[PDB]
């Protein structure tokens, strides 16, 4: 069972974590792994080998935070390391449903693609809804004065905090709660990698929560959004016969009443049982002429042929 491990950044000095992050930056994601990079790739490691790379203090920091577990003879990590877009991130290893804990954290399935779709501009205050590992928040922290990440999974909140400390980031905060409840005030930027995929209307789990989580999100967005703010959402959308997602969305957003502009970029689609249609896409709320537009953008395809330059893309 994966994703129930205890994560406790609060039990380590901020400096020790910052140094560990420095060490990880040198090796995570690079060829010829050192013992630290081996540890964070899921390989058990002799602790004296770690000692020479992170110090005995670093070694004790790894234990105290929950990043490492002492199997007597060796150390092992329940987490896996990533490095991308200027940040080091720990998350759960990519494993199948049957062995996931209820607090399993998104193992960065779509993060790198999503970061590349995001408008490159920065601003005053950003919100990362369902922050998971915290990866989107950490990237946003570089160009926002402050960033709040929220999740209902307490373990995601702890991991997010740890990941911010590892990167020595000071302007990013994380709170446990349900949707917007722990997010006070308005935001000039809201990003939401939604937990929607194949489940349609039905709650399966925190990573497939059903369409209602989008309804809640979009019904409340208008009161959480600063004038001129931007909203970006990864989501799965179900068009049913005589019942397109986009009409439900416009209803939720009070589109004309609140005077918002929404663009939906569809990347993938398939026919469904109903004679309806499933789609995956990227939704953007941004200042301009009121209304809703649908465009095609096979960014998943383009990401596969050449990741390194979708790019963005939406700025257009
Ligand atoms: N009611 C709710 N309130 C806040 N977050 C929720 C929620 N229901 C599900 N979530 C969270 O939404 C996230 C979706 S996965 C997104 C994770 C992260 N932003 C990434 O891009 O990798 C999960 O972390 C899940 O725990």
């Amino acid at each position: 069972i994966v994703g129930g491990s205890t994560i406790q950044p609060e039990r380590v000095d901020a400096a020790a974590l910052r140094q560990l992050g420095d060490a990880m930056r040198k090796v995570v994601g690079s060829a010829d792994p050192t013992p630290l990079a081996d540890l964070l790739s899921g390989t058990p490691v002799d602790p004296d080998e770690l000692t020479r790379e992170v110090g005995a203090d670093g070694r004790q920091a790894l234990l105290d935070s929950g990043m490492a577990v002492d199997d007597g003879t060796t150390f092992s990590s329940p987490l896996r390391g990533h490095q991308l877009h200027g940040v080091v991130v720990l998350s759960d290893p990519d494993v199948e449903e049957e062995v996931q804990h209820r607090w399993y954290v998104d193992p960065l399935w779509e993060a790198d693609l999503l970061i590349r779709l995001m408008l490159r501009r920065g601003g005053a205050r950003a919100l990362d809804m369902g922050c998971g590992s915290g990866v989107l928040s950490l990237v946003l922290a570089d160009r926002y004065e402050s960033v709040l990440g929220v999740d209902v999974n307490p373990r995601a909140v702890a991991l997010s905090r740890l990941n911010a400390a590892l990167n020595g980031l000071t302007n990013v905060t994380f709170r446990e709660g349900d949707m917007f409840e722990p997010a006070e005030g308005r935001f000039s930027r809201i990003v939401f990698n939604s937990p929607t995929n194949e489940e349609g209307n039905e709650f399966v789990d925190l990573l497939e929560a059903g369409e209602p989580i989008l309804e809640t999100f979009f019904r409340n967005v208008p009161r959480k959004l600063e004038s001129g703010g931007i909203v970006e959402v990864n989501l799965a959308m179900n068009d049913y016969p005589g019942d397109p997602f986009r009409e439900r969305l416009a209803d939720w957003l009070g589109l004309t009443e609140n005077g918002l502009r929404v663009q939906i970029f569809t990347s993938q689609r398939r026919a469904t049982e109903s004679g309806g249609e499933w789609k995956r896409g990227w939704l953007v709320v941004a200042p301009g002429p009121v209304g809703l537009t649908e465009v095609e953008w096979p960014y998943h395809d383009r990401y596969e042929e050449d990741p390194d330059a979708l790019l963005d893309g939406t700025d257009r």
